[PDB]
């Protein structure tokens, strides 16, 4: 059977797979928040 | 923000798109198993 950890990091996962340009060291997730990587926003 | 109502609720709807031949008024689901949608097995 499977845990609240277990369904929990699945669930960030799924919303992890929608980033352009996914990381492989994330940050810490937050879950009152949306989760979007840091798309490139060219400056230089 | 979200609730775990929507966060459950959510997690089942990112497993029932993996249904071949998914269904409408689904059964009630049962998060210690997986979810499969009845596939057709053909016996007439």
């Amino acid at each position: 059977p499977p845990t609240l950890d277990s369904i929990i990091t699945e669930y960030l996962r799924e919303q992890h797979a929608r980033c352009k340009n996914p990381v492989a060291t994330c940050p810490p997730f937050s879950l009152f928040t949306p989760h979007q990587c840091p798309e490139p926003k060219q400056r230089r």
